[PDB]
């Protein structure tokens, strides 16, 4: 049978779907590691054992424990987001799209969901995968990890809980594609990992990480850098919120056997309860439990390892979207709501350069906001407001993402940088909030070909190239059809910075992608705070 | 006779001069002090003692000992600035034009000469009052004033070189004027008094300074402020700069009396000759010898002065020209040069920064840098040059003036403020040079009125305008013609902070004069460095 394909880890039955009036296989909800329940909470996990009989893979697998958004109960442009299955410890499952005929040898690309480390998916109605594993004829893979505290509690030095076990579960989806993707007529050495958000900047660091680099060939990177100020701790900053998690939990606190043994006793429900009362500041864009520069995962700072080359040597394509600030603001800065134009004043202002740049003193907090107030016209709240979420945008993913391409580039073997901007005909979320994180999601896997979604068909033809690029680019190393006669996207250089738009009007080549802002966050901010 | 004039220190024998097919009265070369020669060198001026007979005022004065420019030969451009008499340390002269037939009791304007306090003649052919005297119908002084060394030497705490006594010298012609110019015909009551560069810096400088305060009625400031960066110096440094310029004649110094007494002996050539040699920074807009912070002719720091209302109260009329950096960038930083377009590179571009901010530390240098670059194209030569130009300019005189406009007005009775961009149709310098310090005092002076010179139809309208003004200003305190037809010159209000442009066109109404900039270096830039 098609839909019967024999892995190293045992027999899997998947189901045939439908798909703009065809059919594909999917095997859903695969297993890839022993479940990290009881005592195995905080662990590295362990390769699942093989099993007897034909493991049923025709729905989608628990969602991990996380922490779920309530802010506006019905509204479907939050609620995309939140798990759509039970919400379980035992969630480490991969799902497969594969195209019919089964393909014998071709391209796999293999989706690292976001969610700031402290959520996500793989089984979201926005990431199924058989839009593009149908119509760019991939085997699509979509592999999960554990989030929050369950995939990132850190306490440097203990083996039972490291750091980085998050991670970890990537790898070992991405080991057991490597091991048992030929059998689904994928193509081991043409595995290309791509993700956004948290997703992207995992992307990133299995391209940093020695462990890592040799399980996949290709990384797609978007709105997400390893480097980005919220993507990462030092283990000392770890085992603090470790602590402070285990204080807010009642632990006992003076050994990490006895920390760790009452973080386990606890139900998933009390760890996401109190997941947030550990941040450091009163800040906005940071997460609580996030990868930590251990020394292992990393061998060294991300920065040191950037310049001196010690990363994976190939082709990336990356890129980030026009309006990376407005989520953050509007669930957490004064001033901001989703059913006003969210004008800002300029008190309002500086309370949210100051919930932006945590880490900044006053001098810090004064250039921020020097750099983004148009001092002819200081009170303009849609200026502001707009002032706002390019502040955000830049810190966080624009200027560490610019930063990362510029540093890989000089070791890279091909680089190609895009930055989206599409305006959504449909818009769900606010005007204001632009091109919003996320959006150009729905292109990749292919939403605006189905019609009862109603995108115009622009957008339908825009999607149909984002996917081509992807899928291309994946099997290539290269996002342009060979000899063709579209437009051609160009190699992003270390000389000519070259990048395209991505929208529904012909093609646009531009250079230096927001090269002011962001020699104000990655050189001049940066000096400014070590000094003073 | 209508020449001959009784004044309080005796008589004066004027002549009379022809003027546009006219002629006016002109009594040149009155002295207002004793001659400050010998032991007198260095010291505070002593009235003239009055003298029997007719004092010959029928030709220009001596020019006070100074520095001669010599970059450019036969350049009508430079050489039109520099002595065109005698130079004598007896130098303490005035001259008056008075309309003619002899006016009762008029508006009376006092012009105080420019030259960063280290130059600058009364004599000039720019200065030439006839002009202004002839068609606003006003009496118009010019004073002179000891400059180099001979006016600021300062060794605070000896009365013998106390420093500021070029500020004491034109006190002392303002006195002359209060107390005589009744008897040209000149209203003692409405003596406006207004200067350029070092001249609008002492004009500001007597609007803080008690005892000059009760001297004049008004005041115009031209591309000068009183806080300017180069205007003044701590008594410290000012001690600090007469001690190395006696060691650069081989004085002996270890006290006060034996530098002074040494300093005497010298011939005037021999301390011009080293004065450069002082300066305590490689630098660009900074001149050895100026007023200094002593606690007399200023009773606290400028500043403390401003914030506090301690200055007079009256109206002022005040503003810049375009091209404010340009002239000190072309004679001492590197890649300009007078017969080239001065294009230049980024190495040169910051070698240029570091010249303009010399007080400052490597991160200062890098916010200047920051600030002034376009960094999609930080090797345009054009954009590099005019950087600089803007960089000097707003530094140290644009800036300096909008901060003291800015506090001046929160006291005063009436501010009007200026940006004079004319392009001149006759260029002597290059270029690119832009609208130079200056130019515009061709049109005060009303030279455009004269055939011989050349200047198109709409400058001589120019020309008429800003005569208008600034003896309209003088006599009322409001440059406007009461119920007039033209367009109104706005005040300019702390709130909303108006001025106009002055040149060929239609008059145009903007707001907050380059605040952009002026926020950086009135506010930002000085945090920075005080916190580093
Ligand atoms: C990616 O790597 C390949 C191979 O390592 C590069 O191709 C080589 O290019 C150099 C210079 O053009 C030639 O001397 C070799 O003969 C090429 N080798 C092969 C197998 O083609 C290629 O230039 C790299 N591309 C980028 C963007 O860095
Ligand atoms: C300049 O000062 C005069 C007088 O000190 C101000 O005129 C006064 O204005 C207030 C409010 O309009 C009145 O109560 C007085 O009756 C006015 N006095 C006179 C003599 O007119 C004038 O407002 C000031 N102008 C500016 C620009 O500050
Ligand atoms: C990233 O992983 C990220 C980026 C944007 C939002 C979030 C919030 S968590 C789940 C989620 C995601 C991944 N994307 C969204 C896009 C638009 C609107 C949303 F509501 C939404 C949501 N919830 C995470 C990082 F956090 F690293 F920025
Ligand atoms: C000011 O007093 C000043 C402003 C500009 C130049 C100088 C140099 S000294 C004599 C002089 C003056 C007053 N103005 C000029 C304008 C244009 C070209 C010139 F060559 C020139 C000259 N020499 C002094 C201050 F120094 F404070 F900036
Ligand atoms: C697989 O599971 C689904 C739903 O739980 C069920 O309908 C289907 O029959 C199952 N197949 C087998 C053979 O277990
Ligand atoms: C004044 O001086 C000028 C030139 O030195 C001379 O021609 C003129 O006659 C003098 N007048 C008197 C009366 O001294």
């Amino acid at each position: 049978s098609e839909l019967l394909v024999n892995t190293k880890s045992g027999k899997v039955m998947g189901t045939r779907v439908p798909v703009l009036s065809s059919h594909i296989s999917a095997f859903l909800g695969i297993p890839f590691a022993e479940p990290p329940v009881g005592n195995m909470r905080f662990r590295r996990p362990e390769p699942k054992k093989p099993w007897s009989g034909v493991w049923n893979a025709s729905t989608y697998p628990n969602n991990c424990q996380q922490y779920v958004d309530e802010q506006f109960p019905g509204f479907s442009g939050s609620e995309m987001w939140n798990p759509n299955r039970e919400m379980s410890e035992d969630c480490l499952y991969l799902n497969i799209w594969v195209p019919s005929p089964r393909p014998k040898s071709t391209t796999v690309m293999v989706w690292i969901y976001g969610g700031g480390f402290y959520s996500g998916s793989s089984t979201l109605d926005v990431y199924n995968g058989k839009y593009l594993a149908y119509t760019e004829e991939v085997v699509l893979v979509s592999l999960s990890y554990r989030v929050g505290a369950f995939g990132f509690l850190a306490l440097h030095g203990s083996q039972e809980a490291p750091g980085n076990v998050g991670l970890l579960d990537q790898r070992m989806a991405l080991q057991w594609v490597h091991d048992n993707i030929q059998f689904f007529g994928g193509d081991p050495k043409t595995v290309t990992i791509f993700g956004e958000s948290a997703g992207g900047a995992s992307v990133g660091m299995h391209i940093l990480s020695p462990g890592s680099r040799d399980l996949f060939r290709r990384a797609i990177l978007q709105s997400g850098s390893p480097n980005c100020p919220w993507a990462s701790v030092s283990v000392a900053e770890g085992r603090r919120r470790a602590v402070e998690l285990g204080r807010n939990l009642n632990c006992n606190l003076n050994s990490d056997e006895e920390l760790i043994h009452c973080l386990r006793e606890k139900k998933p429900q009390e760890l996401i309860d109190v997941e947030w009362n550990v941040l450091p500041f009163d800040s906005i864009f940071r997460f609580s439990f996030v990868p930590v520069i251990d020394g292992e995962f990393f061998p060294t700072s991300l920065e040191s390892m950037l310049n001196s080359g010690n990363f994976k040597k190939t082709q990336i394509l990356l890129g980030v979207n026009k309006d990376e600030g407005s989520f953050f603001l509007l669930y957490g800065a004064p001033g901001f709501s989703k059913d006003s134009e969210s004008k800002i004043s300029r008190e309002d202002f500086m309370s949210g350069v100051k919930l932006s740049v945590p880490h900044a003193n006053d001098l810090g907090l004064d250039a921020v906001t020097l750099q983004y107030t148009d001092w002819m016209d200081d009170n303009n709240g849609i200026k502001n407001r707009d002032g706002l979420d390019d502040i955000v945008g830049d810190h966080n993913v624009i200027c560490p993402l610019m930063h990362f391409v510029n540093k890989y580039t000089k070791f890279g073997n091909g680089t190609y940088l895009y930055f989206f901007n599409h305006r959504a005909s449909n818009l769900v979320w606010p005007e204001w909030m632009g091109v919003i994180h996320g959006y150009e999601i729905e292109f990749v896997f292919g939403l605006p070909l189905v019609k009862e979604l109603n995108y115009t068909a622009e957008e339908e033809a825009l999607s149909r190239r984002i996917m081509h690029y992807w899928a291309t680019f994946a099997k290539t190393g290269n996002p342009n059809e060979p000899h063709s006669q579209e437009s051609k996207w160009p190699l992003f250089t270390t000389k000519e910075q070259k990048f395209i738009d991505l929208n529904t009007e012909p093609m646009k080549v531009h250079q230096r992608l927001r090269v002011q802002m962001c020699v104000f966050w990655n050189q001049f901010l940066p000096k400014l705070l070590n000094a003073t």
